[PDB]
């Protein structure tokens, strides 16, 4: 191990981000992107410009889990290859950002159940927007609960900080 993922989290942001199925998730987890509504792309953009690492930890909604988390490696953009998200129109999204894994696999909502959140008036880590930020404390002891993801290597991760 836990040693590197501890020093990709030294002083990291770490955000909520929820997902309203599970095809989503795995778009982002095969092709390593994220796009998100302007208003929580503001929030990230504005973030990855000021901390080492910015995480995102995904949750699909209904789920009782969460499906992994990843590390910001760009601000976002536009144009590129488009994704086919499965949509609640494409056009109210905001840009692409690029993201590297950090553990693919799930970690259920009972595991997590002694973390409070402070900037959401300490209810449970589980419990948020999309979007909401996860105060450093809170944030590192929940992507420490997930199972050892082995076939990462944050080798490559770490040089990007």
């Amino acid at each position: 191990g836990t040693s590197k993922l501890k020093y990709v989290l030294q002083d990291a942001r770490f955000f909520l981000i929820k997902s309203n199925n599970h095809e989503n998730v795995s778009l982002a987890k095969a092709k390593g992107v994220w796009s998100t509504l302007p208003v929580n792309e503001k929030k990230l953009n504005l973030a990855f410009r000021s901390a080492r690492s910015v995480i995102l930890i995904f949750s699909v909604r209904e789920s009782g889990k969460f499906q992994g988390f990843a590390r910001l490696s760009s601000e976002s953009h536009h144009g590129g290859s488009p994704i086919h998200w499965v949509l609640p129109s494409a056009k109210m999204l905001g840009g692409v950002f690029k993201i590297d894994w950090i553990c693919r696999r799930e970690l259920p909502f009972t595991k997590s159940a002694h973390l409070t959140n402070p900037w959401n008036e300490h209810k449970p880590v589980k419990i948020g927007r999309d979007g909401q930020e996860i105060e450093l404390e809170c944030g590192t002891q929940l992507c420490l609960l997930f199972p050892p993801d082995e076939s990462i290597d944050l080798y490559q991760v770490i040089h990007k900080m």
